[PDB]
């Protein structure tokens, strides 16, 4: 039946992971450095382990979700032989270098290793909206996919064998998130000068964000072909509208560094021959240090 | 019955507007500087106006959609009494300054004036994905709402009476577009170093964009309350992740100016006391 699992880390996210495993019928053993965080899970059927060593011994699948890579090694480095024969899944946030170093670290302890990235807030764990990304040996992912999938039943993806891939994808997706939020917050500042509450702008901003998701899909073949048709706006047209957004900002006393930076990316592409190309031509300067 | 309408300007957008009006059964009069653009519309029942003056006289509702405000005034400035008593709807992209000037210019000519912003590509006109935003006198929007709605049946919004409001919304929403596309293109450059095709990344990138749209909805009450709970990520955590994105860009030989700029903005909020606040606190530095 369902694999036994251990979750190390009972912060907001780790607690959500443990609850999802337990709700799906998995034997779920939990442990946390700060005390008093396991009482509700234990009441629902989780096992509160007496130590990190006991917790790791409880299951073949060991899921870690703590503050950072330093915290991971604070828990696991003292172990001696505990991880041999197990599969370690690190859903802690970190870098690609930390992920690759962890794969080698785990291999020396006789453990399989998958790095993961949680592309979700805790309340979206175990919903159709959650996305969790994994990288490392495919055999370990395939063996535990059915257990891992409870965390993101419609969004569990193995990216490939290089253990650093999940962290790279995590940072790239965060880049999109920050692009959205900066655009929303700068626009909320701009429209707020005209008496528009952020709650009245947000439905338009969320709708437009969903529309632009489709523009991302349209852009991908252009990037892959290296061919950048203007569509309905050359980069000259984009550049002029960006200048307009900077002018609106400056006239209202709103910070204009973001629209000027956007205008600079476009202006550079224009100076390098893309005045008549579509927006996807901006990938060319993103590729060059 | 349906209002008679005139469309001035038959580029890709303007042609799509006129096509939608005509398919909905409006008397549709069209004019373009290049007459051939009207051929297919006229064959389907649109009236090819012989001149701008004839076009404007044909209908009480005059929709303009040309390259920029300079082009708008090249068409309309020569008119003499033509626009009196009519309602002019300017769907050309422009600035709030241009919109304020146009409201005055139209009133001097006895015309009601709505500024509009088309938040759609031409092929999405008249679909449920189209968004079109208007500002100007509410009574003029009311008088022609049913006609205007054919351009965006599930997306037509009057924003308010302030002459420049549609232009401000247009450019703010374009800001979101550019930030998203930059994130996608930079992420595609980054992941391309590891063998990831943009077409492989795009399903994830698009899905995550749709998720973040929900984060926008959640952020708005924080902005309006001036209270920025950390949620699951303080600005300290965000700034560190952006530093990691920049460092990874540098180590892989892709451009790091975008993540460095993101870091800079977050660091400014941190230095103003928001180390432990959530991302919405960034609104305060956008206000100065």
């Amino acid at each position: 039946g369902p694999a036994a699992v251990t979750v190390l880390g009972l912060g907001r996210m780790g607690s959500a992971l443990a609850a999802a495993f337990l709700a799906a019928g998995h034997s779920t053993t939990v442990w946390n450095r700060t005390p008093g965080k396991a009482d509700e899970l234990a009441a629902r059927g989780a096992r509160r382990a007496g130590s990190v060593a006991e917790a790791v011994a409880a299951a073949p699948l060991v899921v870690v979700c703590v503050a950072d890579d330093e915290a991971v090694h604070q828990l696991l480095d003292p172990l001696d032989g505990a991880l041999a024969g197990r599969t370690l899944v690190n859903l802690t946030t970190g870098t690609s270098a930390q992920a690759r170093a962890n794969a080698a670290w785990a291999k020396e302890r006789g453990a399989a290793f998958l790095d993961g990235a949680i592309m979700a807030v805790p309340e979206d764990i175990a919903t159709g909206d959650a996305v969790l990304l994994y990288s490392g040996p495919r055999d370990a992912f395939d063996a535990y996919e059915e257990a891992l999938r409870v965390l993101a039943p419609a969004g569990t993806t193995h990216l490939g064998g290089d253990a650093g891939l999940a962290a790279l994808h995590d940072l790239a997706l965060l880049g999109i998130m920050w692009g959205v939020l900066n655009g929303f917050l700068h626009g909320a500042a701009l429209l707020g000068t005209a008496g528009v509450r952020a709650g009245d702008f947000a439905p338009l901003a969320a709708r437009m964000t969903t529309v632009v998701a489709g523009y991302v899909t349209a852009a991908a073949p252009e990037v892959d072909a290296g061919s950048y048709p203007a569509g309905d706006a050359t980069l000259t047209v984009h550049q002029e509208a960006m200048r307009h957004l900077a002018e609106e900002s400056e006239a209202l006393g709103v910070n204009a560094e973001l629209p000027r930076f956007l205008q600079l990316l476009a202006g550079r592409a224009v100076a390098e021959g893309h005045a008549e190309s579509g927006y996807s031509a901006l990938v060319e300067q993103f590729r060059k240090a």
